[PDB]
């Protein structure tokens, strides 16, 4: 089948970066997949193929003249309804093709996506990850005094005080890492990305309900018309001048497959609009644990004006990824915190789990 | 066939972490393939194909108007049972589809437990395996002075009193471990995925008995029935009004598909209810050795309440990931202990195999 | 077919190890690719599809009818016999069915031996081998020095007095190994393993034998039989009541297939019978270079008593894995000494390759 | 199909370089697989197959009659015209022919890049890579001792005085670089090749549009044509000497293919232009950054005279690869420095960032 | 069908060597590849297949009388020409044999290429790259005190006659590379196989022009033939002697095999000449520079005599691999001196780029 190769060759499967969301890899999955699975199961072994239109030939014509009746009339499907204006039943004839240019327009928006923002996309995590890779060796050193210090002199001379100047001295302030950020913030160069790629996934799917609403769903509970040869030479010929009674036998595949359509993106389209609506308000779960981390509060310090930003998709690209292998350590085991008081468990629990 | 391609695109085959206990995968496995192997041998060349239902129409009647009566009822599988209360055939016609939605509805659950747990019981596991690995360098490079001062000694001053103090130091107690598990037992979030997993399998298989008792068990023996044509624009035809002898080609398939689907589910349940029970209770088969490291002690410390929690799901997931490269060692070779006596014994058989 | 997705589904092909005795690999592959592969050649373009039964229809039939009358059969099998007693040929249209049951009920046990005893035996032999491993660098260390005094002496008072003075001595003594032997002697648990895996074939081709001996041999030179159609609603018609001269065109497949399966069987049994009784005896073919090895000797100093052991299978299962990258060295150079006599050679062959 | 394993044949998928930038990728692509995905739709199972021509044979032949009648003017499809001027509609015959050889003649240029510009290529970019590779280690030090004066110094003295001999001085000149890039700023070779790439695929792109309507658009609406048998030793029969109504069944997918083919290649003109137009013009979007630097700034020193050298390409391909990994670094983020000034921010920003 | 699988067991595609030239790859893979694609394009689904002969049998005969007519006269091809002389038309029914034989025999000279010719040919390779990489760092690592005392001397005493002592001295000489080469020119044990694996292409090619013309040629514009039955046990019968007008289906296929067939072979040919030929002279495009070069001068040093011999195929082949990745090298940088005058730059180049 058509449909087999197109599978691997559309929808198919650095080396440390996931550049898709979970949800977005599903959407697009889904919706390129579906239209694929439903025309493979539409004409396959599944359901009996051979001649899909049926004509109530006269008992004097052979088998030749009914094959001619019966296979003139598809290339030339034309219904006279007389309840002499003329009907025509092409979405019959058109839905494989249909299904095919709906799959490659719902395609589309994906090439647009990894051609239009993946490498600057990538340039930025790197060089972010590099500089927040560097904090926990920047950070251990620079508080390895402050274990030294607690035992001898008060909780204001270790905690209120001696971190006055210890965190402001310059071991830990990175000014290119806040320069970056400040200038990528007033960029708007990349969000256009992400809102037109769900807007063609929007615009493409209401047009898929505008073609379903406008062809079909009017020769829906038809299986019964009435075609005609004498329109040519033929014309001047002793026989049937209209055909009676051709019935189409494949309407259950078309009931079936315009259903599975309508349904599957009447499920869709939810999820779609809440990743749209992911990106209109600022988050800040995990805030209260990035203000205390030294190079974490960076981020949470550039909070504020709209949420159309790059800073955004930079923030939502780096949380998907700040567990991959060395991330993926004691920042995931600061969950225990969670209810002065932090002045002893606080630092016994990072100078424990060193490496 | 298309059941080829979805055998690996739905039941197909970190880098150090088995997240997959093997009675989920068989029951996986079983589960998401009876469907489809079933409907591959039904639609393949192990029966011969052709025309699923074959009518006896009169001998006046034509090749091509036989094919048409006969092919105008297999789209619209109605009895006109006699024994005139009209009678559907449809389960003949839809059985594949259901197969497949079968297919798939067994699948579903799988993907909310990748998408849902998977990483954080990674992570948990990968931080509790990491940490648990220092505990080998603990037990025989700090005790090891116990049989090197107990000879120039007595019992009670180095074997009851002496091993309390070094049982008690710096180099024995993992506090933030200590606090971890006591947080993770407190959660709830994890166990729960396992619970809708588990029943969401037996509500499908409640569904599909539901399905197969409504529904079939009726056409079972039935092979034969009769159908109308003159519906419609052949009603005003000079022919038998009422068609004679169709009968069903494939009821030999649809009994064997029926019963092996009964009978696959029906030994299916006991291995899912077991499954369910196994997390109803905690575990100690091991405990009496693990009471003695320095480290797998927390772990025995803690049982009490009620055993649902994820702590539970934790130490069964690290039960078979105990074996895999560096604790795939001397823990597995205390096994010769199974029958004061720990005077001798339990300190030359650790200590003669270091590395 | 069905039949290839089944072969690399089924039989198809740490990291330094072997869970499968060697022979033992053929009684598997021969039993469980043969029904598969006789289904596949049952039916195949070779030989070549379409109608498996034939019927001599009256002229008067029309081609409809024809194929009316012999497809009512071929799910219906059953002669007619007058030499009234009904006789079915159920068999023709179940060999597929039977194959792929057997080829599922071969397979079975394998899982077994897979899930019931491959963990604790690879652990086993990590840790045995972990010891022989160290068992090599022995002879040079106190070994090497200790014959290099019979050039200082004689013989009776230095290599019979002596010799065994740093043989007793505790360099050659590992306890913990030797415990480790000793408890597993003792235990039972992976035989019954073995017993199970060897039965269940046996069980099985006896049952396979009992099938093709009760149920075909009868059926095997009869190629006509006679139906009939008049059982129903088509009673009441003017046509031949009981069918005439139908025959069976697939008779020689079926003739093949049974004496291919009957053959292949019966070659196959004492493969098996020799597998079982392989265990029943303790292995002494290289014991003489064993005893003198230094750590080797252990291995058959406990050999004792009734041989169905676990220390048997052990034994079993290590003699081949004797060569894999590191006891594939001079272990198996040791094949030269084969015919006091070891005060030189003995050790002139093993200080000259050292590494 | 054939038309499945030429796509893996042709249009299928060092070690660190680009040389094809994305935009040929998509034009070759697009030009290659279109042809072959018309030609895989035009005969597949998309659309039901069997005897492309039917006649309507008189009611008197027989079914082999009627077979020779329309399978002997299949290869000899000649209109006999009244409208005797005989027309032949050879096209519908040999549209899949010449589908293959646009295909092969789409594939040509691509051979003749690969084959003949590629070695002259290759090496000088490998070389031009390290050689401006040394450019980092030679920034920072080269004009280190100059903050080193900064402070000990005011006026244009630091920075207009004293680094100016430092500019010139032999650390900072790259004299191998010099000659280089004069001699291949006259040559003419590779520059040459390229124009040949483009101006091949823009004169098959005329000469399919020359066939497409010198040949087609005269047979378009043309379903329904006659013609002869008596015209050799079947002249001497009693039959009809001209066929009368032969319908060509399969005239839709000849105006799908007809209009695809015109589309898709009037859609592709306008991106070979811009191709072919891009080395028209000297590229200086971002030349203020690298007219700075220690080895970029020759570069940029060098851009004078026609544009059509190899210089032009050697900057096109360099610029693709300077992202791989090492100049995947610093040299991305001199985005910020974009609005004397260059006294901190410039070198506070270049130290901050070692590595 | 089997050219699917014939490709890739043919045509299909050390660790650092090119042992076969691009313009042989090239010959090689259209030579074996056009007749496998010729044959699949005859006998696949682009033209609709069937029978390829058809007769038109009397009205009288029935379907099975027809097919037996025209398929006993498939296999016994005869014509019973009247322009009583017999005239055959095997051809039509040998052509996959002979284009399959051909496929064979194209392929047949790369085997012996590959098993004649490979393994001396790697070696002698492997040791010249080996034995000439050394010749880096003995001009700039020996040679590089000659400008270090040109300033402190003059013309004749430190460039005339101080480099000619130490270019006879134990740096520069290469004795053993010097003596291989002298030995190597003389044998002629490998120039063999490349003129046997011409020859044996251009018999091969003769071969296949003598049987297109001898057997081709002679029937392409016959499409009709008259058959006889009448020639055994069917004599006694009262029908037709002779059979009437028996057309052949498949003459176009017949025609475009042949003309593509003689086509690609007169293209190919003179690629296999200009190939012969390469091999009758010296080369010496670039000797310029390689008659400086330590161990480079004594490639150029032996060109005398005939051509005909191991040097001349060595130097071939290793001039294509003289950039794999350590001669991709300043050696290949050398293409600026294209124009005493090697006073500096033949110097300052050298020690420039060192590594």
């Amino acid at each position: 089948s058509l449909a087999h190769t197109a599978a691997e060759y559309m929808l198919s499967d650095l080396k440390g970066l996931r550049l898709e969301l979970p949800l977005d890899r599903i959407v697009k999955f889904v919706a390129v997949g579906s239209p694929l699975l439903l025309m493979s199961l539409a004409f396959a072994q599944e359901f009996s193929s051979g001649s899909p239109i049926s004509c109530f030939s006269p008992s004097n014509f052979s088998i030749r003249q009914a094959a001619y009746v019966d296979s003139s009339c598809w290339d030339s499907l034309l219904h006279h309804k007389q309840d002499d204006k003329m009907k025509s039943l092409w979405p019959h004839k058109a839905l494989p093709y249909s299904l095919l240019a709906l799959a490659l327009l719902m395609y589309l928006p994906v090439l647009l996506w990894q051609y239009a923002a993946v490498p600057a996309l990538s340039s930025d995590l790197l060089f972010i990850i590099s500089e927040l890779d560097k904090s926990y060796n920047r950070s251990i050193r620079l508080v390895q005094h402050m274990l030294k210090i607690r035992q001898k002199s008060s909780d204001p001379y270790v905690f209120w005080n001696e971190l006055e100047k210890a965190r402001k001295e310059r071991y830990f302030e990175f000014p290119l890492l806040e320069r970056y950020l400040a200038c990528k913030q007033r960029s708007h160069s990349l969000v256009a990305t992400y809102l037109l790629r769900n807007s063609l996934l929007l615009i493409f799917t209401s047009a898929t309900y505008l073609y379903l609403g406008h062809f079909h769903l009017d020769v829906f509970f038809q299986e019964e018309f009435s075609c005609s040869i004498k329109t040519g030479l033929l014309s001047d010929e002793t026989h049937v001048p209209n055909l009676i009674t051709c019935r189409l036998t494949s309407l259950s595949i078309f009931q079936i497959v315009s259903l599975s359509s309508v349904a599957i993106y009447t499920i869709l389209v939810p999820v779609i609009i809440y990743n749209l609506t992911r990106l209109c308000r600022w988050d800040k779960r995990l805030l209260s644990v990035y203000e205390m981390l030294p190079a974490f509060d960076l981020l949470s310090r550039k909070m504020l004006g709209c949420p159309i930003n790059d800073l955004n998709v930079i923030l939502l690209f780096l949380r998907a990824n700040i567990s991959e292998l060395i991330s993926f350590s004691w920042l995931s085991v600061l969950c225990v915190l969670k209810d002065n008081i932090d002045t002893v468990v606080d630092f016994m629990t990072l100078l424990a789990g060193l490496e």
